[PDB]
């Protein structure tokens, strides 16, 4: 049968900070080859923003470049997946939800799991739509990737937001029921309170995703009997470029020579962006899906897209979508590159400096910043914000 509800992603963009720095300069600094994180490592350009530019800042900007006033009118529940919070109390919803002028009779909460926020909120949306198909909801990624001058994983950085519009009869990706969860408590990656960064075990964390992947997918293939050739493209969340396609050739290593091509130039696709910017935490996966329908150019309405999330902690979904005819009129590549294009390129000090400053949000104080929802001051530690 057809004519069926679909559901899914109608919209869907990004934010990154107006500022980058690169890897060659960064690699120089650090007295490593420029190879090492360039291929390596698989990054070229690493995004960073001043501590005048927060979730709120990159979700608003997101969100305003998809928001329309009757969609407005729809949205009657707000969500924003991040483990960047400003508050341990207040979502960051709730200032989402007033910058963008979305109607008053809506939810407005965020969601905490790693990497893996905004997936719980994106699968939660579908489900919300399906009982109320006139409504729509806002579910965006946003965060701030930060391990530390000279770390390990200072390479991967990043920081932005992607922001999706879910509704029914969505424009571009119809999802399906498919989803395969899977929950284990192991300790890779965590922030306990007070941390400004990361604890993170690299090797447990590059074994636990590779793993979870697997583990998913097989659990998949066998509730639905489909296999990499049913799938046109998949879209990973990543830790890192090179690590993303290491997780993606261990488990398709008994594919064919021509499949595995396939496959794996679908992955190039789906790393354009993310070579530029760096790790959204949970925006890795939709930055990932913009990249690819964006920069793939024989993908085509009724293709079959894999997704496969994941959360430290750790948190695992692989879940498919289908691309809805006449969702490439409704992309933002020309955007999205003057986005990228239009950044300062940071020498090593200035991005030290911008790295290192710390907001002390017990002082009230004046910033500074042309960006549109920058913050604006701070009073009795309440951020304002641009608008
Ligand atoms: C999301 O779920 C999660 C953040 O919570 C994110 O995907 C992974 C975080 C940890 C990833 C590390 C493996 C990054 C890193 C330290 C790698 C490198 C290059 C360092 C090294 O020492 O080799």
């Amino acid at each position: 049968s057809t004519g069926s509800m679909t559901i899914g992603i109608d919209k869907i963009s990004f934010f990154v900070p107006p500022y980058y720095i690169d890897m060659t300069a960064l690699a120089e600094a650090r007295n490593v080859d420029p190879g090492k994180f360039h291929i390596g490592i698989g990054q070229d350009q690493m995004a960073v923003n001043p501590i005048s530019q927060d979730i709120v800042t990159f979700a608003a900007n997101a969100a305003e470049a998809i928001l329309t006033k009757e969609d407005k009118e729809a949205i009657d529940m707000v969500i924003v997946g991040t483990e960047s919070s400003i508050d341990e109390s207040k979502a960051a919803a709730v200032v989402l939800h007033r910058l963008m002028g979305i109607q008053p009779f809506a939810r407005s909460f965020e969601i905490k799991e790693a990497c893996y926020g905004a997936t719980a909120g994106l699968q939660l949306a579908k489900n919300h739509v399906a009982l109320h198909p006139d409504k729509k909801v806002l579910v965006v990624a946003a965060d701030i990737a930060k391990y530390g001058l000279n770390s390990g994983g200072e390479p991967t950085q990043g920081a932005g937001a992607v922001a999706m519009l879910v509704s029914s009869e969505p424009r571009i990706l119809a999802l399906k029921e498919d989803n395969v969860m899977l929950t284990q408590d192991i300790y890779d990656f965590w922030r306990p309170t007070g941390h400004p960064y990361p604890m993170v075990d690299g090797p447990l964390s590059n074994e636990t995703y590779i793993q979870s992947f697997a583990q998913v997918w097989d659990e998949h293939k066998k509730r639905t009997g489909l296999d990499f050739a049913d799938y046109d493209a998949l879209a990973f969340h990543i830790p890192y470029t090179k690590m993303g396609k290491k997780a993606l050739l261990a488990k398709i290593s008994d594919q064919t020579e021509a499949e595995q091509e396939r496959i794996l130039a679908r992955y190039e696709e789906s790393i354009i962006y993310s070579r530029r910017v760096g790790n959204l935490y949970t925006g890795s996966l939709y930055l990932g899906l913009i990249s690819l329908l964006e920069n793939a150019t024989t993908l085509t309405a009724g293709n079959q897209i894999g997704l496969f999330s994941y959360g430290s902690g750790a948190v695992a979904e692989f879940f498919t979508g289908e691309l809805v005819a006449g969702y490439q009129n409704h992309l933002q590549k020309e955007t999205h590159l003057a986005l990228l294009d239009n950044r300062t390129e940071l020498s090593i000090a200035e991005y030290e400096a911008m790295f290192a400053e710390t907001l002390d949000t017990d002082i009230d104080q004046t910033l500074e910043d042309e960006l549109k929802y920058s913050i604006s001051a701070i009073n009795n530690t309440v951020r304002s914000y641009r608008n």
